[PDB]
């Protein structure tokens, strides 16, 4: 509506397109109108609290000097939403849905407040590729989060999901941050190309060995000898672009 | 009636509408023309001593500056107005009928005093939510104790049913002033209304647990309960009408 805040306009947005496509749902899947009600009224309490703490994210970021905050804030409720939604649709009561989705906001808190450091150092040395690195690891991080929630997982579980998810991608980040410091001084935009997709794909991986249930060393290693792959590669590509730039090509 | 009081008037049409209902239930029933006199003396006889209390009682309130306590005037005489009609239509005597009507006009008196701090409480933070629910309380004591007194029960078991329906008064007030103040305070109409409506909800449930018999701490109990889940209602009825007003919608 008028008179909001940027952040706010996009989270409205966001919630108005999960409410009608819900609704289509409902009506796709042949339920009654009062149980209609019922999920729609179920949704938008759920998607009000998922609202607000996303809201309240990125007021903090924008208050500090962290203009990741607001683009983590709005991934956040995006994935509250979805989780409303699929609470909503799936018929479950008022209070297991309202426990599921303060489990979703702590456990997220949680990744949140583990990836906060990697956002202070990727933007300590003002590299884009380093951000969206870490906006991509918490996007998968919340789908991996809301798909357990929904499955009906222990909050120990899911810790150690995020744990062993946060193992691989400290190795991810390092793969990162190496290549795209070179790539960065030697002025060869191809290699912070390839230091972006590369890192999201290790990042990838990570979050499906973490998916699969693996401990954090295993995840680590696995990530480690892809990592060593990748490298090779970056040199390849490495050798080639600076060989096209030394010969004036 | 040509002249006289504005609360009086009032009055006058109840009973007018009264005598008049009265006779019509005398004449279906398919009395004698002796026995419909006498229960036409009997009830004028009763509602002369209920309109005179009642009307003592409004001109006690209007000296000071309570209006309220002329609306608790008027319906304690519409409910002294129809136990009257009912004792006439019993066909009780002019001793059993007037003893029930001296022990109603006493038993009003202990609900009125019992109820005049809230009042006091309630015009004190100029609350027109909190005098609606005192006024709503009475006119339910005033029902359970009409009955009461029709089903001849003594005046401990009233009394006792009277503490009851009062301790589960306490936790109504309580939780409609809780919620009033703050809708009060951000102007949100909806937040007063919701207020209104749930403790009236309150009150007709420690209505009910007291004509059962129940102590009062068991009516305590079940209106706190009822409470919390009227108060979860309210977080989430507050949440979406804050942010509704927040987005300029
Ligand atoms: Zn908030
Ligand atoms: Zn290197
Ligand atoms: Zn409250």
């Amino acid at each position: 509506g008028p008179g909001g805040t940027m952040a706010a306009e996009e989270m409205e947005k966001i919630f108005r397109d999960k409410l009608f496509h819900l609704h289509q749902k409902l009506d796709e899947a042949g339920k009654s109108a009062e149980e209609i009600a019922k999920a729609v009224e179920l949704f938008v309490g759920l998607a009000m609290r998922a609202f607000d703490y996303a809201l309240h994210i990125a007021e903090r970021g924008k208050e500090m000097g962290i203009p990741t905050l607001v683009e983590m804030g709005k991934i956040l409720f995006k994935y509250g939403a979805k989780l409303a939604a699929e609470l909503a649709l799936a018929g479950k009561s008022e209070e297991e849905a309202r426990a599921a989705m303060d489990r979703f906001l702590s456990l997220s808190d949680y990744l949140l407040e583990r990836l906060l450091p990697y956002i202070e150092l990727a933007e300590r040395m003002k590299s884009p590729a380093l951000q969206e690195l870490v906006l991509y690891a918490f996007k998968e991080g919340m789908k991996l989060l809301a798909e357990l929630i929904l499955a009906g997982k222990s909050d120990e579980e899911i810790q150690a999901k995020l744990d062993a998810f946060l193992a691989g991608f400290d190795v991810a980040f390092e793969f990162t941050l190496d290549i795209d410091v070179i790539g960065r001084e030697l002025d060869i935009p191809e290699l912070v190309e390839f230091a972006l997709e590369k890192g999201k794909e290790l990042v990838k991986l990570a979050l499906e060995l973490a998916r699969a249930g693996k401990s954090p060393e295993e995840v680590k290693a696995a990530v480690k000898a892809r990592g060593e792959e990748l490298h090779k590669e970056f040199e390849k590509l490495a050798l080639k672009e600076y060989f096209k730039r030394r010969l004036g090509l």
